This record gives C-alpha cells, sequence and structure tokens, in this order.
RNA sequence: CUGCUCCUAGCAUGCUACUACCGCGUAGCAUUUCCCAU
C-alpha cells in the first residue's frame, strides 16, 4: 500500500495522508461487495444515511426521521479521538464478518473464510511503502 | 477511495406536434368515350 501526502485546506497544521491500494484488491473487493453497497446506498429512511443528499429537502427528512416518538427528547453527540489510528483489530475483524453475513448461498464456508483472510491480509495489517522503504 | 451536486457536449431512444408528397380506403360531385369483319 503506497503512502502519499494530501494537498488541501484545513484549520490546523497537522498533515494529512491518503493511501494508494493495489489493483487486484480493488477488482476482488468490488466483485465481492458491490451489490450490498449499492443496496445500502439506495435505501432511504434507515439508521445509516450514506447516499442521501442534503438538497431538495433531504436534510429536513432526515432530521424528522431521527425525531421519532421520544417522550423527553434531547440531542447528544460525541467524538472519537483518532478513530482510524487506534481502532482495535478485533472490532475490524467482526465488522468485516457482519458484512459477509449476507453471503449465505453465494459462497461456502471455506470460501468465506478465505475471503476474510484475504481482506485481513490486504487492508487490515500489511506492508506500507512509505518514503522509499517498506 | 466512496457518496452528493452543478454545467457542458455528444449520442441514442421514446413520445408529441407541424409541413410536404404519395398511394390506399371511403364518400360526394361531375365528365369523357362510345365497338363493327375472320
Ligand atoms: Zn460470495
Amino acid at each position: 500500500t503506497q503512502m502519499n501526502l494530501k494537498y488541501a485546506i484545513s484549520a490546523k497544521n497537522r498533515a494529512r495522508t491518503v493511501a494508494g491500494v493495489s489493483i487486484c484488491s480493488t477488482m476482488t473487493n468490488r466483485q465481492f461487495h458491490q451489490k450490498l453497497l449499492k443496496s445500502i446506498a439506495a435505501t432511504r429512511g434507515a439508521t445509516v444515511v450514506i447516499g442521501t443528499s442534503k438538497f431538495y429537502g433531504g436534510w429536513h427528512n432526515m432530521l424528522k426521521t431521527v425525531y421519532s416518538d421520544v417522550e423527553n427528547p434531547h440531542l447528544m453527540g460525541w467524538d472519537y479521538p483518532k478513530c482510524d489510528r487506534a481502532m482495535p483489530n478485533m472490532l475490524r475483524i467482526m465488522a468485516s464478518l457482519v458484512l459477509a453475513r449476507k453471503h449465505t448461498t453465494c459462497c461456502s464456508l471455506s470460501h468465506r473464510f478465505y475471503r476474510l483472510a484475504n481482506e485481513c491480509a490486504q487492508v487490515l495489517s500489511e506492508m506500507v511503502m512509505c518514503g522509499g522503504s517498506l
């Protein structure tokens, strides 16, 4: 996985970094996950709001849907300090497990395990070419 | 790298309307020709 520096505008001097990923990983992941990703993105009115536009009243629709029958409603929001740099890998394994639960008939047990192993080997923990070294 | 949006251009399709000609089909109107031997 190649490492690179970003070029944009923000409000603090801390640097930014994108990561280039090999291409075989991309083809395999697309063929494996694309249908579920599209199904998630298209659906409206759910707990996850990925793929919903803030224009044409979508923002109001979301703000109403979250406003369900709450007896003494309040609003609370939190933050994750360094979410990506401090993620425990057990939860990442379990997350990649949840997404695969839909593959009930398309894939066998051994095939599922090998796909999970590939995902862990390619994205979770592997060799990061930074600078000119590994 | 994913999602959202704008704009432009092209294509292609579908549908609608208009114009022309054609022939058809129908209807009406009206005419023109009018025939002979082995
Ligand atoms: Zn499968």
